[PDB]
């Protein structure tokens, strides 16, 4: 496909960014990213223009609930077998979509490489 | 696939950005982008870290040579039937690849939306 700088249709970008638990074994990535109340990831989404979701084994921080929901077989909880990760989905005008996503990646990198 | 911020393999991004000739009917996009001698696109590549190539109908600015080369059937000149466009190819570390590409898109947008 072509990227048309003058187009009205928005193009999507999606990345599933692993959460580097092995590199930061004691770091509560999930707590940090979500926030009290889910407020952080709310602000994070508001600020970046992007849809950001923590998904995968670990995301609920409740081995029990996760087992139960995975086992229940509901497809919304399907993500629970994936590696813990952050799912960034921008949907924006072609001229701005890489800027959006790079922004979003920058912001997310702030939590995922937190000492850097 | 997953984006792993700590990975050694570089991920590729590629976009074929149309050159907006209809929006700028008298603007010598090809001249501007390439430069005397191909020097501009050389500097442009050096600066952005990316592989940038002008391709498609128009790219050689020589309807003759283009006809001949297309007709010759050599597959290197295959691009000559495509819409005139700029082919941006970054190949960089996952943590930096969207930044690279966004950079490259910014720089290219400078020529392709030249009044903006
Ligand atoms: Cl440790
Ligand atoms: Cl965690
Ligand atoms: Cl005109
Ligand atoms: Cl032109």
């Amino acid at each position: 496909n072509y990227l048309d700088l003058f187009s009205h249709k928005n193009m999507k970008l999606k990345e599933r960014v692993l959460i580097p638990v092995k590199q930061y074994p004691k770091f509560n990535f999930v707590g940090k990213i979500l926030g009290p109340q889910g407020n952080t990831i709310k602000r994070l989404q508001e600020e970046t223009g992007a849809k950001i979701s923590v998904l995968g084994k670990g995301s609920m921080r409740d081995k029990a609930k996760e087992e139960e929901l995975r086992k229940g077989g509901d497809p919304k909880y399907a993500h629970l077998n994936m590696d813990l990760h952050v799912f960034i989905e921008v949907f924006g005008p072609p001229c701005e979509a890489y800027a959006l996503m790079a922004h979003a990646m920058e912001e997310v990198k702030k939590f995922l490489v937190p000492d850097m």
